[PDB]
């Protein structure tokens, strides 16, 4: 797929606000994930312990992986679709190392996207949501045709 330069330009302005916090919107996006999806917490060796949101909310060391997942997936998305060579690395150690299935590559999407939703919602209307999407299944195609060629998803 291909988006337009309109459509980055959504992405990248919504974007912006997310970087003015970038460890507070990292904390929510993972604690929706997990909350929302439980059994993705169980790829985490290092937070599988957690039991409840008040933990997770506490755990400093969960709000330094979301600044380290959310700083690698803004540089990819400031690229505009040019983003073969970060995507190089991101695929093989989750494909290799932490075994991440697509879906849950698809779950996170949805906790980023309910959160931007939540607390942007005057730069997250319709057509900015269709644009962030667009551009998170891009990232996911890419990163799938990769696991394939990396030996990993089917
Ligand atoms: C927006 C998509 C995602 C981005 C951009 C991302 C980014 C990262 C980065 C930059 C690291 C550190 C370096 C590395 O190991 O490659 C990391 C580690 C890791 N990621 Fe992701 N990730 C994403 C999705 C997920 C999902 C969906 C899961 C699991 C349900 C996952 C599980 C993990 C695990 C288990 C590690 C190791 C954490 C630790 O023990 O240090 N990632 N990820």
């Amino acid at each position: 797929m291909v988006l337009s330069e309109g459509e980055w330009q959504l992405v990248l302005h919504v974007w912006a606000k997310v970087e003015a916090d970038v460890a507070g919107h990292g904390q929510d996006i993972l604690i929706r994930l997990f909350k929302s999806h439980p059994e993705t917490l169980e790829k985490f060796d290092r937070f599988k312990h957690l039991k409840t949101e008040a933990e997770m909310k506490a755990s400093e060391d969960l709000k330094k992986h979301g600044v380290t997942a959310l700083t690698a997936l803004g540089a990819i998305l400031k690229k505009k679709g040019h983003h073969e060579a970060e995507l190089k690395p991101l695929a093989q150690s989750h494909a290799t190392k932490h075994k991440i299935p697509i879906k849950y590559l698809e779950f996170i999407s949805e906790a980023i996207i309910h959160v931007l939703h939540s607390r942007h919602p005057g730069n997250f209307g319709a057509d900015a949501q269709g644009a962030m999407n667009k551009a998170l299944e891009l990232f996911r195609k890419d990163i799938a045709a990769k696991y394939k060629e990396l030996g990993y998803q089917g």
